[PDB]
RNA sequence: GGACCUGGCGGUGCUUCAUAUCCCUCUAGAGGAGCCUGUUCUGUAAUCGAUAAACCCCGAUCAACCUCACCACCUCUUGCUCAGCCU
């Protein structure tokens, strides 16, 4: 039973994650180029030029930004196998955000980057359409000790009650660290949340530049096709600790990770509470390196808040630049 | 009829101070978030109940298709060992 400290964890991120110039200080190295072009063969575009260089506008859009982080992301797991492979070797646990869940199964070896990647690409396309199929939004939140959320939402759809449309949404929609929370639903809602945010005791508010309302009921056209997508593929039993984003605990048979993998689209992200389940543990005792494999760096922030002493061992593999031309 | 005595109130309050423990003041930290437990109401035919008996092979852990426990149907019979149960 190895002390922690040997162990590591990898995370992957997910929506919000994008940026110009992805891919680059993961090309030269091993495996990747390949990747790159089996998400040619299986997209139908060239996914490796709109990473390195595009206008971020196109990058921006759901149906792109998905899969370009799920292949970023297993690039730069290829890349940590490259530098450290002891660290690939000692791996505990594995949990993704939002689409990077679809990038850690992968890497768990309970699927594989074809149907994985299809799987993704159906799950943007799903989602991009019900956005356009209603408005909808997503606005991240910081609250104080006397701040309610539940009652907040409560009010939001009062108001849009009052002006009348057919059963409003508007529900915490992911549990990142304590107090910060992110809400989806209508904008009406949300704007009734940032112009009454000092009733409602928030910090701040800040709408998230996405299309729509993402883990909602809003999504649930996006289920079935999605559903559909999964039923071709064949889910193995995961090698490694994969944590789930509905209820926020790993998978422990593959029979359910079919249904698992589509509640997540319209059930709220149990960020915290995966958080909780993987790190939680006794003062004094040690933690385990923590690798957050693929874009950006806000996994990382995350953890902070969450749990400052997981957080002090944690490092990022960087996708932007590489120290050394192999 | 006269004189005297004991008393008893398991009694009643107040006064002053010793009045330390206990006070009151005074000093220093302890409410939000996520999980787990206690109680209540509601609900089920039924137990969101337990692992010298699962899982895991960082810590812990939830339900695990482990297994025991509960509910609804059945089967076995001199059987394991003049058996068997932690009742
Ligand atoms: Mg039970
Ligand atoms: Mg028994």
């Amino acid at each position: 039973r190895r002390m922690p400290g040997q162990c590591s964890v990898l995370l992957f991120p997910g929506q919000g994650s994008q940026v110009v110039g992805m891919g680059r200080g993961l090309l030269n190295y091993p495996r990747v180029r390949e990747l790159y072009a089996a998400a040619r063969r299986v997209l139908g575009y060239d996914l490796l030029e709109l990473s390195l260089h595009g206008p971020q506008e196109t990058l921006d859009r759901t149906v792109h930004c998905q899969p370009a982080i799920f292949v970023a992301s297993l690039a730069a797991v290829e890349k940590l196998h490259h530098l450290q492979p002891s660290v690939i070797e000692n791996c505990v646990a594995a949990a993704g955000f939002s689409v990077g869940e679809f990038a850690a199964l992968v890497f768990a070896g309970a699927m594989e980057f074809a149907e994985g990647l299809y799987a993704v690409k159906i799950r943007a396309e799903a989602m991009q359409e019900a956005s356009e199929a209603v408005p909808s939004g997503m606005l991240s939140v910081l609250g104080q000790p006397q701040s309610k959320f539940n009652f907040a939402c409560l009010e939001a759809r009062e108001h849009c009650k009052s002006l009348g449309i057919e059963n409003p949404v508007c529900e915490v929609s992911n549990y990142l660290f304590p107090d910060c929370r992110v809400i989806s639903g209508h904008q009406e809602a949300l704007r009734f949340l940032q112009k009454n945010s000092s009733k409602f005791h928030f910090r701040r508010t800040r709408m998230l530049p996405v299309s729509g309302a993402f883990h909602t009921r809003l999504m649930e056209p996006a289920v079935e096709p999605l559903t559909q997508a999964l039923k071709a593929v064949d889910i193995k039993k995961p090698l490694v600790s994969v944590y789930s984003n509905v209820h926020a605990h790993r998978y422990r048979h593959p029979g359910h990770i079919h249904k698992l993998l589509a509640q997540q689209l319209v059930s709220p992200v149990k960020w915290e509470q995966t958080m909780h389940a993987i790190y939680e543990r006794k003062k004094g005792r040690g933690f385990p390196q923590t690798f957050e494999v693929g874009p950006g760096r806000q996994l990382g922030a995350i953890l902070k808040s969450c749990n400052m002493q997981a957080w002090k061992s944690y490092s990022a593999v960087d996708v932007l630049q590489t120290l050394e031309h192999v």
